[PDB]
């Protein structure tokens, strides 16, 4: 039943329906171009969020809306092409997405001119917006239960594997690539900051009227009524939805996982997070 949905690589668990083993079997030997931006997410955790904003960040087009693309093809999932783009022929600078862990990289990003932007959310919204994201979409198994969906996901038995893995293997291997760390809840709380930490990083030059633009596009309420953005063709037309009343940019609030886990739940996750990462020095925000 669950062999269908989960291709498992190494120790990792890439979306089966979407990546066919040849193209991970040759993620190793992928050529990096010097200028190459990676999003480095664990699913759900502001992916598309992140591609819309470098996406307004990077083309002037999609910024001033004198072009009309989805920010899918400017972002493109690295392990999950779906719209077959000849990633060896997009323009460099190339901006992709992916959700691979620090170990499956291919080795060019470990020369260290490529970027890397790794965007991290607390692990309890995480497991929510998984917990929803998978009810709706088809291309994941549909879980019962907010119980059960919780052991699935800290069994690591989801596209991702388990965040815990993920998020270390990144962090307690920083060295390895030229790479910036920045929360779902950071950018949630100050966004005008966050995307100026983010062109600092890149080393890009904006006006301050193109950040206005930038974090103005980039707000929940206006990005979801984005269609470039919103990924809303993408899930009902491309990717197939279960029903037709949920969407990708559900409500992107910070919290709302208090409203679904019970007390017992939470504590038990909270024994685990601090076994797990007590020693990574990464600011956590778990409310407003
Ligand atoms: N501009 C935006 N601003 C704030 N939150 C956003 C956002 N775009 C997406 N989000 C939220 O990012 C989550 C999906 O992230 P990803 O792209 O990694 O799959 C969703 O969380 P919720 O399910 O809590 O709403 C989505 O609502
Ligand atoms: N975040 C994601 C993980 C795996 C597959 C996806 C497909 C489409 C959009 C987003 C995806």
């Amino acid at each position: 039943n669950k062999d269908e949905y989960l291709l498992n690589f190494k120790g990792y668990n890439f979306q089966k329906t979407l990546v066919k083993m040849e193209v991970v079997e040759n993620i190793e030997n992928y050529e990096i171009r010097d200028d190459d931006i990676f999003i480095v997410t664990y699913p759900k955790s502001g992916t598309i969020w992140t591609q819309q904003i470098l996406s307004l960040i990077y083309f002037e087009g999609h910024r001033n809306r004198t072009e009309n693309i989805e920010t899918i093809d400017r972002a493109p999932f690295f392990e999950y092409n779906i719209h077959k783009l000849d990633y060896a022929k997009m323009p460099s600078p190339r901006i992709f997405s992916s959700h691979i862990p620090y170990y499956l990289v291919p080795k060019g990003l470990k020369d260290k001119k490529a970027k890397i932007l790794y965007i991290y959310r607390n692990p309890k919204d995480v497991l929510i917006s998984y917990f929803h994201f998978s009810n709706l979409m088809l291309i994941f198994q549909n879980p019962d239960t907010v119980e059960s969906f919780m052991q699935t996901f800290l069994d690591g038995d989801v596209v991702g594997s388990l965040w815990f893995d993920h998020i270390r293997g990144w962090y307690e291997h920083r060295h390895d690539f030229n790479i910036m760390f920045m929360s779902f809840e950071d950018m949630k709380k100050d966004l005008r900051s966050s995307v100026l930490k983010i062109c600092s990083f890149l080393e890009k030059e904006l006006s301050e009227e193109d950040v206005d633009a930038v974090v103005r596009q980039a707000t929940f309420q206006k990005m979801k009524a984005d269609p470039r953005a919103n990924y809303e063709h993408i899930i009902k037309d491309e990717l197939g939805t279960r029903n037709e009343m949920g969407s990708f940019l559900r409500k992107g609030v910070v919290g709302a996982w208090k409203h679904y886990l019970t007390v017992d739940q939470s504590e038990r996750f909270d024994k685990i997070f601090h076994r797990n990462m007590k020693n990574i020095p990464l600011k956590f925000i778990w409310d407003i």
